[PDB]
């Protein structure tokens, strides 16, 4: 009972499932293998999707329970949090989307094989089911899209109960009294803010001096931090979490100290979120046998067509270099498969936007001020605060600004950083600008609808271009 | 007795933006305003106050309705404090009006408070309230007077019970039953606001679709369908004969089919006459100055926005082109820029339109009806928000994204969005349009996951390649 295919995709995460569909639509007899009970990988099952849901609901909880709705004439008795119903909405959405992928696979002739896939030959993949079951796939090509897993903190062991990873954090049974987050990367910030909104006393202990992780613009990061602290989210930057141990009483003690020399103190909380990153997952894929050596971070090295050392074996997504993001993985899946079909394969990680779905949102694409400086690029800067943007004022949600970085002489946009409302959606316009190699003048002159948050984007470019915006 | 370079009459979107940009260019600029505040129709009785009410009413609906409960935000009783909801509105308006006072100040623009009139080809006299005057000699005169509510003969607006958009933005009590004459953008938005708050709303429209001119019909039909299931009722292809205020306070509205007959009568507590707006030019001195208006009352201008008289310009709602705030602002800037010597160029095809209901509606470019009428060979790409990850995660999935691409060049000819985030999203489409971008261009641009913008990206992929990934 072996099965034969043109393309066998290992992994059904954002990269894998999008690649499988595209390959099928390009005419390839396609097979997608998944070890988990559902398709969709990290993002859909325990990542982007469930997290954005909690983020959305908790924020609305905040507007109802807090003073915002009251200030609009929406008067409520007692605003109560039903954590179970809130988690249900989250699960309902995750269920629908997983089911959505199952149907798309069927619509596109994608054969779904359930099991742990292992490359057992240059042109063979063997998938082993939990019941010992076996299914062999002879295939012309193999696309590794195995993804990632949470990076473990040596010394602290996660039980997804009181000592959690992002997975456990997304499913807490009740709001924790006091919570501490290790690391102030985007994931830690989002989850941390979700619970903070829901009543939990939260603190994030970061080893670095800013919050938001790698690549975020420093100015944006400090202004973002300021806004988050003014909300109750507390930060202990430039501090290292050395270890943790659970008390006989139930709470957990976290030993910390200054990032360099130690002002070694201790803190206590109800729940501990170990959020120090994710790392590429290639366990028992058979790589060592094929001769495909991993790089230092454990990533599969590939060429411009996403080809591993063995040309008919490719890898994309979280297991290869570049920002570990959902849209990055899907784009690589698509262009890799188009390449297999003979077409051009292009991606510039500089135009891969980043988004923090907190409130205010944070979004950017292109370079940060720091990157331009360490690169020697000469540049100008345009700024426009949302406090001067009409849609934002009318909405009474004026937090933040748009900051545009243009090349000193070419006037070309090099980076866009948005802190405030609508950032997540707005960065996509910026992204389109960078792809076309837009100038600040070009953007400033595109007719933007009034009143819209995008007008801030327009004014910031104009400020960078002409020197002054109009409404500030 | 005072002098200047550029004298602009009107502090509306076109005017205040023009004034500011004129000053930033090195002109001695003076702005003349007849009302108690700056900002024009948009800021005082238009866009701003209505978007505020639309925003607040949607949240009242999500809270009083069932959306919030499905999210674990359980609340015992949810009551509408109409007084405070108007306050929030009023605040926003006040703040933004003062912001223009500060901006005019910051750019050293001279603010004259009075009803201006072109008294001399290089002179403008502003007669204040108390009769006191102020003359202004200038090199250029920029008319940015805007528009006013187009009345309905026979029916007289008292702004109490028979209102216009202005009275509708400040109703003292939620009406029990409300009738809207005209289903253009303004009436649909105002109708939806009161529907959400408690009123039984029915809009009577002469034409066979909602949303005004230029909207794509398929999008219009699906938009009406959604609004109807929200409680918003419509009577399309119906002419409103007349209407009378009865001694019992009630209002009787007479109606027939547009093609005549089918006489009916509708009774309501409030009547909103929303059959459009028209350019405002009363006693400006044009009637005297030699400036002949077109049949619609607009001031004829050339491509640099200047009238018959070369140093007198007109922009915004008082001139041809869509009557939108951003269209008036862009024209103001390019006109003063044109004054200072630069080139002047605007393509009203790239000017977007947004409907701020929920779902929102936004478009830029051409409708399918337009492409068909012009014999264009196009391709259609459609993507429903029901397959969009952010939409589904937010449990707000009405609508779709619709792309029209030219078959030969894959150029995006028109973009149409019915659903969440349309208003912001359309600006990514305006940018694409501006460069003559293709559906494939947009499809290969990396959009953040998960975002609504992805529906736009997928619709383009559908148009370009024939199939989307997620649908
Ligand atoms: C809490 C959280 C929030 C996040 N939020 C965002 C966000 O807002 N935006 C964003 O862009 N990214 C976000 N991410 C990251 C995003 O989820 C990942 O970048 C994305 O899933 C990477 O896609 P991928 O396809 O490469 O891998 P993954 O989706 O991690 O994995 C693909 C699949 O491979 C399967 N697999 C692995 N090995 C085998 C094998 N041998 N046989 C069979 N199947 C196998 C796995 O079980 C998995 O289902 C978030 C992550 C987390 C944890
Ligand atoms: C309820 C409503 C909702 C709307 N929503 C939107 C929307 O969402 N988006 C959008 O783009 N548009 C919207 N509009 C339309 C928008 O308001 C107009 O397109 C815009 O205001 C036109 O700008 P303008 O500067 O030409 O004129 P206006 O802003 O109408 O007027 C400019 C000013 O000129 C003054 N003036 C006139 N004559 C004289 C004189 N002789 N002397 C001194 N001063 C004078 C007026 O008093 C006025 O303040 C809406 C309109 C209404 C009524
Ligand atoms: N070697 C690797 O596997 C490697 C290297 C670099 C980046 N990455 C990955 O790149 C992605 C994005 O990077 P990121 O920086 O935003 O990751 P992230 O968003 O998960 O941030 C985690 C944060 O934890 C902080 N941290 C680690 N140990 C700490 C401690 N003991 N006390 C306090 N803070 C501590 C780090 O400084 C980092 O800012 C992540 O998935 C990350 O794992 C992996
Ligand atoms: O775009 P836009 O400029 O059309 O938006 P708009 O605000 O001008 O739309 C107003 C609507 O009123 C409608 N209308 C005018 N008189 C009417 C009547 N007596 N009965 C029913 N409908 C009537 C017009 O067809 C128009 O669609």
């Amino acid at each position: 009972q072996p099965i034969d295919a043109d393309v066998t995709v290992i992994g059904s995460g954002p990269g894998g499932y999008v690649a499988a569909i595209k390959a099928a639509q390009l005419g390839f007899k396609t097979v997608c293998i998944e070890k988990n009970e559902t398709l969709g990988g990290t993002c859909l099952n325990v990542g982007c999707i469930p997290s954005k849901a909690l983020l959305n609901n908790s924020h609305y909880y905040h507007m109802a329970h807090g003073t915002d709705f009251a200030s609009r004439g929406i008067e409520m008795s007692e605003v109560r949090l039903n954590l179970d119903k809130m988690m249900e909405q989250k699960s309902t959405a995750v269920k629908a989307l997983t089911g959505g992928i199952a149907h798309l696979f069927k619509q596109n002739k994608v054969v779904h094989v359930n099991g742990y896939g292992k490359i057992t030959g240059k042109n063979q993949v063997t998938a082993t089911k939990a019941d010992g079951g076996t299914q062999v796939i002879d295939t012309k090509n193999i696309l590794i899209a195995t993804g990632s897993e949470v990076t473990p903190f040596p010394g602290i062991t996660i039980d997804e109960d009181t000592i959690v990873s992002s997975t456990g954090a997304l499913s807490l049974k009740k709001v924790p009294e006091k919570m501490v987050v290790i690391g102030a990367g985007v994931i830690g910030v989002e989850l941390g803010s979700v619970w903070q909104r829901l009543g939990a006393d939260v603190t994030a202990v970061e080893f670095l001096g800013h919050v938001g992780g790698v690549g975020i613009d420093m100015e944006i990061s400090k202004n973002f931090q300021r806004i988050l602290q003014k909300q109750g989210f507390k930060f202990k930057l430039n501090t290292k979490v050395t270890g943790a141990t659970k008390k006989s009483d139930g709470k957990i003690d976290v030993s910390i100290e200054a990032a360099s020399g130690g002002k070694a103190e201790v803190i206590t909380c109800d729940v501990l979120l170990v959020c120090i990153g994710r790392r590429p997952f290639t366990k028992n894929l058979g790589l060592e046998e094929l001769g495909i050596e991993l790089d230092p971070r454990g990533r599969i090295p590939v060429n411009t067509r996403f080809q591993t050392k063995i040309p008919n074996i490719y890898a994309i997504g979280d297991v290869v270099a570049g920002p570990m993001l959902a849209h990055k993985a899907e784009d690589e899946g698509i262009i890799c498969v188009e390449g297999m079909a003979g077409g051009a394969v292009h991606i510039d990680y500089n135009c891969v936007p980043s988004v923090i779905y907190t409130h205010p949102e944070v979004a950017w694409v292109g370079k940060s001020e720091e990157q331009l400086k360490e690169e020697g690029i000469e540049y100008k800067v345009g700024k426009f605060p949302f406090a001067a943007n009409s849609r934002a004022k009318t909405n009474a949600d004026t937090d933040g600004m748009v900051k545009i970085l243009g090349q000193k002489s070419t006037d070309r946009v090099l980076g866009a950083h948005i802190l405030g409302p609508g950032a997540g959606e707005m960065v996509n316009e910026a992204a389109l600008a960078l792809e076309y190699g837009a100038s600040c003048e070009d953007i400033a002159r595109v007719c933007h609808a009034h009143p819209t948050l995008s007008e801030a984007f327009r004014e910031a470019n104009l400020a960078a271009s002409f020197g002054k915006s109009i409404n500030f």
